[PDB]
């Protein structure tokens, strides 16, 4: 279908990374044509690497992400050498906010800083955003799609969370909102929610126990629920985000209850089955009327209604189980298969620091 949330990449203007880095090499590097004027072609190499990571109208592929990741690893490796205190270091990175259009009354929202902390913050944001795009793009009724989407969602979650913990110490100023701890904390939870939904979807495909699927769905409802609560009083993220999180919260509760009801029927608890099915129907009716424009809930509602109609029919004419109230049923349990991937450099596949010997 279409309904996963992904993140648009921030834009930068191009900058000459080499030229300023060239002027610093004349240090414990004396004569011409040596490590001296080799490192300058590695600085020539790294400036070229920035334009590939950040300059190109992008590619939602293994290739483009790896470029970004490499560019992140490479910056991280370059700080403990150059502007460790910098009284001038003539080099300034400019980034547009990912979300804030600005106002067509006076242009976009941008922020220029002469800081490697700023730069790597925005790059990492973009590694996260491209990962969510690749993740969202994947075919979920195919097994390696499921795995690529769960891997990238957890990466993107871990990467957003790394910026939250790190943006402020990393920077000179109050950041743009897109990378400020609160937005990126929320983006972190969304990606983790989506990761878990992918693990629920995979469980449904591995045709696992309904008991385990209910717990995985219940866990997701919590991730989506927390996330939409973080968005309730705020209008930073694209406007589709909060309604998708709201629906996805009720959808996952409805999956939890539907699967738990199947278990209940297996155990001949026919009243419990109707109760849990009534709850699922209600959750889904709510999402259908309230969130029409964002999710398509029809097949799942029909599935629930047939099961409810058959349950009621046999119970009234055969079993006569008392249908319990919701508050009298045990909580459905919770299980997570999902974690925010720590950012430990190198995050790129076959990392070569172009300035290893320095």
């Amino acid at each position: 279908m279409a309904t996963f949330i992904s993140v648009q990449l921030k834009k930068t203007s191009e900058v000459d990374l080499a030229k300023p880095l060239v002027k610093f090499i004349q240090q414990t590097y004396p004569s011409g044509g040596e490590e001296q004027a080799q490192y300058c072609r590695a600085a020539e190499e790294l400036s070229k690497l920035r334009r590939a990571a950040v300059g190109r109208p992008l590619d939602k592929h293994e290739g483009a992400l790896e470029t970004l990741l490499r560019y992140y690893d490479q910056i991280c490796s370059i700080e403990p050498k150059f502007p460790f205190s910098e009284n001038q270091i003539c080099l300034t990175f400019t980034w547009k906010d990912a979300f804030d259009k600005g106002s067509l009354f006076g242009g976009s929202v941008k922020l220029a800083l002469a800081s490697l902390g700023y730069e790597k913050s925005c790059v990492l944001f973009n590694c996260a955003a491209l990962a969510s795009q690749i993740a969202a793009e994947q075919n979920l009724d195919n097994d390696e799609g499921l795995k690529i989407a769960a891997k990238h969602y957890q990466f993107a979650s871990g990467a957003f969370l790394h910026i939250k913990e790190t943006v402020l110490s990393a920077l000179s100023r109050e950041p743009t909102v897109d990378i400020s701890p609160d937005t990126v904390g929320t983006l972190s939870l969304i990606m983790l929610a989506q990761a878990q939904e992918v693990f629920f979807l995979k469980a449904t495909r591995d045709k696992m126990k309904d008991a385990i699927i209910a717990k995985l769905a219940n866990q997701a409802a919590d991730y989506f629920g927390d996330a939409f609560k973080q968005c309730q009083y705020k209008d930073t993220l694209p406007k589709e985000v909060f309604p998708v999180l709201a629906a996805k919260h009720c959808i996952m509760q409805a999956n939890a209850e539907y699967h738990q009801s199947i278990l209940a029927k297996q155990q001949k608890k026919f009243g419990e089955e109707i109760a849990r099915l009534q709850h699922a129907a209600e959750l889904i009716k709510t999402v259908a009327s309230r969130y029409d424009e964002y999710v398509n809930v029809k097949d799942f509602s029909d599935k629930i209604n047939r099961a409810l109609a058959a349950a009621k029919k046999d119970n009234d004419f055969i079993y006569h189980d008392r249908v319990p109230d919701l508050k009298d049923l045990d909580p459905i349990g919770k299980a997570t298969l999902v974690k925010s991937t720590p950012v430990n450099v190198p995050i790129s596949q076959k990392f070569t620091d172009l300035f290893e010997k320095m």
